[PDB]
């Protein structure tokens, strides 16, 4: 069980973020 391989606020898709942040909008991870 590991849903977090980034640890930052920048991404390229929803799955590119961590568990605490299941959304990726504007190329930035967010918690919805």
């Amino acid at each position: 069980l590991l849903a977090c391989l980034f640890g930052n606020g920048r991404c390229s898709s929803n799955r590119d973020c961590c568990e605490l942040t299941p959304v990726c909008k504007r190329g930035s991870c967010v918690s919805s």
